[PDB]
């Protein structure tokens, strides 16, 4: 059984065994979590392009980086994006499990420039739970916002 906690902090300062990048399909550096990951582990982007709804792992710069591509909700229907977001987190969980990764720092996929102008924190979080529940990892959810942190914490507590 996995554990979940939430941390309001820069994901690049995480204390876990692996980190999930909120990647884009082309493997390019963009603002936010992605830029933080690229500054800290710059060689982790080599060959990281992966389709929407999948994830791709690399060991680089003494870190395990999982590039997970959630959908851009401007470019898919609502139901399609929901399916793709679910798949992205399932791909993450698969990488966690198959590589015996014991703790992981995870951002909320598709919540920023990919959100298509809708609040997706809870949508993303609930897919995160469903997927990583298949694992036994200590999951640390990273956010920047004090509003989000309490919301996520409530959600974790509601499960307890």
């Amino acid at each position: 059984a996995p554990s979940y906690r939430v941390r309001r902090a820069d994901i690049s300062g995480h204390g876990e065994e692996a980190v999930v990048n909120a990647a884009n399909a082309k493997g390019t550096v963009s603002d936010g979590v992605c830029r933080a990951v690229a500054k800290k582990w710059p060689s982790s982007f080599k060959g990281a392009a992966t389709p929407v709804g999948t994830a791709k792992m690399i060991r680089a710069d003494g870190m395990t980086v999982i590039h997970a591509v959630g959908p851009n909700f401007s470019t898919v229907t609502e139901a399609e994006g929901d399916r793709e977001l679910a798949a992205a987190y399932r791909a993450v969980a698969s990488i966690i499990s198959t590589n015996n990764i014991k703790s992981v720092a995870v951002p909320l996929l598709s919540t920023g420039t990919f959100s298509g102008g809708k609040d997706r924190v809870m949508q993303s979080l609930n897919h995160l739970f469903t997927a990583l529940d298949a694992t036994d990892a200590d999951v640390v959810i990273y956010c920047r916002d004090k509003n989000w942190e309490k919301k996520i914490q409530e959600a974790i507590d509601r499960r307890t």
